[PDB]
């Protein structure tokens, strides 16, 4: 199918095949000089330069170096600047250039390439789809929307365009309108639609409009390998870790941490309330995307295993207490923080980013009624001086319908089945 040879190229198929085969063999440094010399021999050889680029491209993957890759990105460009270039080759060259530009984070550079391709091939639908992604990657949702509307006006059933259009609509706070576009695009089974991100947004949208069918799509996502289960849907995971929504302190093995929290809870409470009264500005609003309504703030002591020195000066005894338990102060994928929630608050269902942590909640100030938290299929309430433990990689949801504020202390710990070496090796989240 691919037509990569023009008349001038058709006279050197033997030389090219050899040079090409060397790359295929894995002996790359030969293919470089091999193709490099094919330029000096015949400078107007797109396929020769295209080879050199692929060599540099493959050589980049080999050496894990961005510098040589930057070279390839230019060589792919050179291919497109030659007098007579076969269309198929021109498309392959600039597409790979755009892809590698995106890889390095040259998003606007990639966009310019994509804009060039669309100008060269004004009838290729897939290229317009790629142009749309280009706009999305620089945060230009308005131009991306126009692209996919253009596509859909010509190809109404293009699935790739539907899921992206749906995503754009959702981002513009047109939640209900986004759902059918996301549904139809996924059901089309078109290339690029079987992506966990679209299951994520589809399920999220449905839940925010009160459609209980969301879990059917989460389950399907699980079947497609996008989610660990219908409930457990975190992105950054380690395999083999025991997965259950609620834990008892004994099951975690962190019994001494739990005892220390429950026994000195009044102390932890009082330093939190003091910050409220004297430095309320230290309580920052929580995730706006997760808050449907109400007032919900947080005061952080540890973040990604990093102590906040200024914050500990406001709660010196609590920090001193926590220093003794590295399973939480060293948890690079968790936090330690006060969390205050006022009446009329609702937190949308959601999961945390990883399955490598458990989340402890110590009740500090709990109204008599109105406050509750669901994880998976079980709903519970807090108790002053008592610790709850759940795996927040499982879907959880929170309500505050009391007559006074709710204060809790949040303590993340390494998943207990993680080995010391794993706890040392994992990147931070
Ligand atoms: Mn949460």
């Amino acid at each position: 199918k691919p037509k990569l040879l023009n008349k001038f190229d058709k006279t050197i198929k033997a030389e090219l095949d050899a040079a090409e085969k060397l790359r295929k063999r894995g002996k790359i440094e030969e293919a470089v000089n091999a193709f490099k010399e094919l330029v000096r021999k015949y400078p107007q050889s797109p396929r020769a330069r295209y080879g050199k680029a692929q060599c540099e491209d493959d050589l980049a993957e080999k050496r894990r170096s961005n510098e040589v890759l930057r070279g390839a990105i230019e060589t792919y460009q050179e291919v497109a600047s030659l007098p007579d270039v076969p269309a198929d080759l021109l498309k392959l060259s600039l597409k790979r250039r755009s892809d590698r530009q995106q890889f390095l984070g040259h998003m606007r550079g990639s966009l310019l390439t994509l804009q060039r391709l669309v100008q060269l091939f004004p009838n290729d639908t897939s290229l317009k789809n790629d142009l749309g992604v280009g706009y999305l990657l620089i945060g230009d949702n308005d131009n991306a929307k126009k692209v996919y509307e253009e596509v859909l006006s010509v190809t109404p059933n293009d699935g790739f365009a539907k899921v992206h259009y749906g995503f754009i609509l959702k981002a513009q706070n047109k939640i209900a309108e986004s759902i059918p576009y996301l549904k139809e695009g996924i059901e089309s089974g078109d290339p690029g639609t079987d992506d966990g991100r679209f299951y994520f947004h589809l399920g999220d949208a449905m839940q925010r409009v009160g459609n209980k069918e969301a879990y059917k799509w989460y389950e399907l996502g699980h079947k497609r390998g996008h989610f660990a289960s219908v409930w457990q849907r975190s992105l950054y995971n380690v395999n083999g870790l025991k997965a259950q929504p609620w834990w008892t302190p004994k099951e975690t093995g962190y019994t001494e941490l739990v005892k220390s929290l429950e026994r000195n809870w009044k102390l932890i409470r009082d330093e939190g309330l003091a910050v409220m009264d004297k430095a309320k500005g230290l309580f920052l609003p929580e995730d706006e995307n997760l808050r449907e309504k109400g007032d919900w703030s947080q005061f952080t002591l540890w973040q990604q295993g990093r102590r906040n020195e200024n914050a500990c000066k406001g709660a010196p005894k609590t920090c001193t207490l926590l220093e003794k338990f590295p399973e939480t102060t060293g948890c690079r994928r968790g936090q330690i923080k006060y969390s205050i929630m006022h009446p009329g608050t609702h937190v949308w269902p959601h999961t945390g980013p990883t399955n490598c942590r458990l989340r402890m909640h110590l009740g500090l100030v709990i109204p008599k009624e109105g406050c509750k938290i669901r994880c998976a299929n079980e709903t519970k309430t807090w108790e002053e001086g008592k610790v709850l433990i759940f795996d927040d990689s499982f879907e959880h949801e929170v309500w505050q319908d009391a007559s006074s504020f709710r204060l809790i202390f949040i303590v993340d710990v390494w998943h207990p089945e993680l080995t010391p070496q794993q706890r040392r090796s994992l990147p931070a989240i």
